[PDB]
């Protein structure tokens, strides 16, 4: 309890990463009713709910994205490459999701790794899109 209270979880960027993470932060509203992605869109960059919830209907259905704990994206030490979209990704309220490809994931990664230590080990994908 108290070393992660002193450590530095995924709150949102604290100071240090944060410079180079709110650079290649890319906020996105998404309102009840507009859709973020759809079948045969690229996903070179992972999906970060902040608070809310979001619907991926698939071919045949909606699937399952909670609000920001749901987190989903395409992670390089899960996926090497990207990939297209599998279905279509509908946001259920007004939250705001953050889009970030897998260059800028590595190099945030690559200059403090010490944070992904614990922004890995603290959050945890929820939802992997392409397999």
């Amino acid at each position: 309890r108290s070393l992660l209270q002193h450590c530095k979880p995924f709150r949102g960027a604290t100071k240090g990463c944060l410079r180079a993470l709110a650079m290649k932060f890319k906020t996105t509203h998404a309102p009840p009713g507009d859709t973020l992605v759809h079948a045969g869109d690229l996903l070179t960059a992972l999906y970060f709910i902040s608070r809310g919830s979001i619907e991926i209907l698939r071919g045949d259905v909606v699937v399952a994205i909670l609000g920001k704990n749901d987190i989903f994206g395409e992670p390089l030490n899960l996926y090497a490459r990207p990939g297209k979209s599998n279905g279509d990704v509908r946001a259920l309220t007004y939250c705001d999701l953050h889009k970030i490809h897998r260059d800028d994931l590595l190099e945030v990664l690559d200059m403090y790794p010490e944070f992904s230590d614990h922004f890995w080990s603290s959050l945890e994908i929820t939802f992997n899109l392409r397999d």
